[PDB]
RNA sequence: AGUU
């Protein structure tokens, strides 16, 4: 009994949806806002610089913090993501880590192992973005350490979006928690659903297309990481012509109802979630011809690194345009997601 | 498949 039967929304999610929206945020939003900046992070950054510099003498070293804590959707149990730039690699793109990058990460491992200030949790060199997971013992904060600047770049984009249009931030906190209660996080990450929220609000004219923030003319040049444009015009929404909403409980509830209803009925077979273009009905069959000329040139030289479109669910990263962030979602995982969306939208209704 |  599979495709003809709806996957039942888990009880742990149902209780939270049917419970008042207020109790969702009463603690979670103020906590998430406070975790954007705490002094603990300066201790981590300084300790990490002190730890690793002797391992890379005569090379510049800068640490960049990113991820959910930094954008404003974290909680006390969230990891802190850290990009360690040794030797000015910020503007270098590696879809999969180079051997040189792996050798650098390998060399970093023994420092965390040897240092009493850090507990090594895992060393993941075979991931697309290899990482060292380690606990910073003085603060107790778990850190994911990588050698790839792109997550930092999209964090700064999210931070601008969230600060300009706080509704986005409230919605992301809600759907992050919904994913956890639905036990969907193995298939759909917090970052993936953040891009889905962004795209949904773009369709409502509440957020700009990312492409529109990256016009290349006399006033505005690109910051490039490989072929990707990672900066954006930090224009006020007043200049952009976009209204800025106060997120209230009824406002949030109404947008979340429409969010879940929209992704319950989205045609994942023919369309992709596309915060770069930020318009309705962006066709899987067309997207590769809609990107900037650097994309086509990049795939010409990296033919196995074009966006993976032959997948049940396509959500394109707005900066790293060759990345379908949901490429690992299975047909049954997508069916589960859409069913959960459908049931959540129903429970958020008030006829 | 593992950060975002």
């Amino acid at each position: 009994h599979m495709q003809h039967i709806t996957v039942r929304l888990p009880k742990k999610a149902r209780a939270m949806i049917v419970g008042e929206i207020t109790n969702v945020f009463k603690d979670k939003y103020p906590i998430a806002d406070k975790l954007k900046v705490i002094p603990e992070y300066d201790v981590i950054e300084q300790d990490l610089c002190k730890l690793l510099s002797p391992g890379f003498p005569k090379q510049p070293l800068r640490v960049y913090k990113f991820g959910s804590r930094i954008t404003g959707i974290g909680n006390r149990s969230s990891d802190l993501d850290l990009f360690v730039d040794i030797g000015n690699t910020f503007h270098t793109f590696e879809h999969r880590a180079s051997n040189a990058t792996v050798a650098k990460l390998r060399a970093m491992r023994k420092f965390f192992c040897d240092s009493e200030d850090w507990r090594l949790i895992n060393f993941i060199e075979q991931a697309r973005v290899p990482i060292i997971k380690t606990c910073h013992l003085p603060t107790g904060i778990e850190c994911d350490i990588c050698l790839n600047s792109m997550g930092f770049c999209n964090t700064n984009l999210l931070k601008y979006i969230f600060e300009s249009q706080p509704l986005t931030q409230y919605m992301c906190i809600y759907v992050k928690n919904w994913l956890e209660r639905c036990k969907l996080t193995e298939q759909i990450s917090t970052y993936s659903i953040t891009l889905m929220v962004i795209y949904f609000l773009q369709l409502q004219a509440l957020l700009p297309p990312i492409a529109m923030l990256q016009i290349e003319d006399a006033a505005n040049q690109a910051v490039l990481v490989g072929p990707w444009v990672v900066n954006f015009a930090q224009k006020s929404f007043s200049e952009l012509g976009l209204q800025q909403l106060k997120a209230t409980v009824p406002v949030i509830k109404g947008f979340l109802r429409n969010f879940f209803a929209y992704f319950a009925k989205f045609d994942y077979e023919h369309f992709l979630v596309c915060p770069y273009i930020g318009q309705a009905n962006v066709e899987i069959a067309k997207i590769e011809r809609m990107l900037h000329a650097r994309y086509s040139a990049y795939v010409s030289d990296n033919p196995e690194c074009s966006i993976q479109l032959k997948k049940p669910m396509v959500v394109q990263d707005p900066i790293q345009l060759n990345h379908n962030v949901t490429k690992a979602v299975t047909k049954y995982g997508l069916q589960t997601f859409v069913d959960y969306c459908q049931q959540t939208a129903e429970l958020l209704e008030e006829p």
